[PDB]
């Protein structure tokens, strides 16, 4: 491939790899480096120690987040260890920079084992502002975020897990607006079982639909109480009262189908059988379940998004995750909670029904767009988003008491 | 001076907090440039790490990453304060690898003060970095921590606070040895305090060609003699030594060379006094020297001295020996920064100070003249020939004994 080839020549010429640290302070002359290092930065080291929030004022903790990987389920690529996936941290610390304009450093950790990995990660809290896991394996990513989430005083957050559910649950919700529907007698059904699976359940029961109401599917059909074969602790909290056993059978009159699978799982008999002006979110990459045309072929009142910035209503996870660190640490809370992600689903939901400026139209080729079917959620390079989305998790950071500055 | 306290406190609040900040090396604006640092272009380096290991060197920072990575339980001269308070030092650290040597870093502060706790953490982060700088921990934690991780981990570890006046004040004693016609062999040194940095000062002076029975080491109790208990170690005992003395007084007396790593006014003019002819005295406590170069001047006129401080000549700054020292590790993909590598460090620096001194550096200084000499044994901080010297003996050391993994 050149493009393959045109990606390692981007990553292995000039500087190796693709970030730089930098002084942010002038640090020449003898003088400025008096005060960069010894002997005046005793100063603000025996201002720390005096009062300890001062550590926010004096270093890069406010704005520095550690994107934390043990390269356990890297991308697509699964268990490729951790120095295989630093390409991938590094770029993940880029978007951040970018979107956000937080400051990364970018760890990859050689540990599997769930306590050793929080063993290691946890001490490092004094060090950043808050922690960004990602590229983890299920299960061991669920146990790793709870274990961390209650032993660190700082924000930690595994995207993998909740970025999905965060950007799709905005979607759902406009989706809904456009077609008359009620959250609570929506029928939901999530195909897949991965990483972001649960989180996409927990997120839509937060926005009013009904744990009754949502069906979970893996690779051997149903998720339903009772079923042992291929059972564990997470499947088991959403398991269905259902009669169902098949993704075909429970999306039978359904309303939304969330894809967390691979290309083709949705078929034109399925599509045939679910509610009018059905909700397809088709998250499966490089190939989504089914696509936007062949979906609209099969059924014409079909609404559709997509994990690809080809086609419209991309859940792309970066409309997440660079305003919710940002409102945290501006408010240098203690956490990311439920509370701070049902704000940016709001937040992004409602960023959907504005006006879509000029140059918008400008950065994607002319296009106009306008709140609907076709245009549920703002564009990834919409640069209003983080303007919009940030303010409003920040207000509920302080709301929910875990901001610890005004 | 508690209102230059106030321009530093300034300097680290303005604009933004903090020193650092992480920026792209390359193109990220578009979706384009966007589609080659992350999904999909980004997982072709990935592959290629996965198939061959060593491709992370040639796709990521790692071959210029050095992590400086501390749990503040010894900071400067504060003591342990912690490691959030230690964050400032950290970051201040990191400047100075990037200004001297263009090496980026990561600091690392670390809550842990156990040192299996500490050396687990550590361990694992292997695969970020091509090199670790510890930095203050406190002594004896330091000791087994660093030998630890020198150990168990295959980049290289290196503990700047033992190390680096070692390193240093070791050329600088060459040099001193050399303009007073003595032979290392012979030359009898005091040590008075016995911290981190103490005892790897007596085994690079021994890797120089001094003798054991010829170094006494000293500290708060006084001199630490072969057969005492009081207030003893497994590091202490290490360098005891066979002398009838009991004092410092009485331990510099027909000496050589102190290496003052101690308080201010450890060192009397009456101890001066007593000292072989060119006394060489290293006064390197922190913030002012056990004497002043003026003071042993008066007390005697034949006196060479060096301390830690740039107001006066002959400077031991540790700056002039880890940026090299890691640049030349990372540059060779070394495993190890080993006994080999500092010694070549030690012996660049000395014979550095020994050239003709171009006018770019006196320039640099206000226009001063330097000459090799009592006033002028080891090279400036901001001579910029130190990381040309330098770096290439540590990677031809690291190449001659073998834990380098790229020839240069
Ligand atoms: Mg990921
Ligand atoms: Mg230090």
């Amino acid at each position: 491939t050149n493009f393959d080839q045109e990606a390692l020549l981007y990553h292995q010429q000039g500087k190796p790899g693709k970030i730089e640290v930098i002084s942010s302070k002038p640090c020449a002359t003898e003088k400025d480096l008096s005060l960069a290092y010894s002997p005046g930065v005793a100063a603000p080291c025996k201002a720390i120690a005096k009062d300890p929030a001062k550590v926010y004022d004096y270093t890069a903790k406010g704005n520095l987040v550690a994107v934390i990987s043990n390269g356990t389920a890297v991308l697509g690529l699964g268990n490729i260890g951790p120095a295989a996936g630093k390409p991938v941290m590094e770029g993940k610390g880029i978007l951040f920079k970018q979107f956000a304009g937080i400051d990364v450093f970018d760890i990859e950790v050689a540990a599997t084992d769930v306590d050793v990995f929080c063993n290691a990660v946890r001490v490092l809290e004094p060090t950043f502002g808050g922690i960004n896991l990602e590229d983890i394996k299920a299960p061991e990513c669920f146990e790793i975020e709870e274990r961390l989430k209650k032993e660190m005083n700082i924000p930690v957050f595994h995207d993998d897990q909740h970025g999905t559910a965060i950007v799709s649950g905005a979607a759902l919700l406009n989706a809904c607006s456009i077609t008359n529907r009620k959250m609570e007698t929506v029928r939901i059904v999530v195909n897949g079982a991965g990483a972001s699976a649960n989180s996409c359940a927990k997120i839509f029961i937060a926005l009013g639909a009904r744990r009754e109401n949502i069906i979970m599917c893996d690779s051997q059909g149903v998720i339903y109480k009772g079923r042992t074969a291929g059972m564990n602790k997470y499947k088991e909290y959403f398991a269905s009262e259902t009669e169902a056993r098949t993704l075909t059978e429970a999306l039978r009159g359904a309303d939304v189908f969330v894809g967390l699978s691979v290309a083709g799982a949705l078929t034109p008999e399925m599509l045939k059988d679910m509610a009018k002006d059905p909700i397809i979110f088709a998250m499966a990459n490089p190939e989504p379940e089914i696509t936007p045309d062949k979906a609209r072929a099969a059924r014409p009142d079909a609404i559709i998004a997509t994990g690809r910035s080809d086609y419209p209503n991309q859940v792309n996870n970066v409309l997440g995750f660079p305003s919710i660190f940002r409102g945290a640490l501006d408010t240098r809370s203690t956490q990311i909670n439920e509370e701070m992600k049902l704000a940016a689903v709001h937040a992004l939901a409602k960023l959907a029904r504005e006006d879509v400026p000029d140059k918008v139209s400008a950065t994607y080729g002319g296009k106009s767009f306008k709140f609907g079917r076709d245009y549920l959620i703002p564009k990834p390079f919409d640069t209003r988003v983080l303007l919009w989305v940030a303010p409003e998790v920040a207000k509920a950071a302080m709301k929910s008491g875990v901001a610890t500055r005004a």
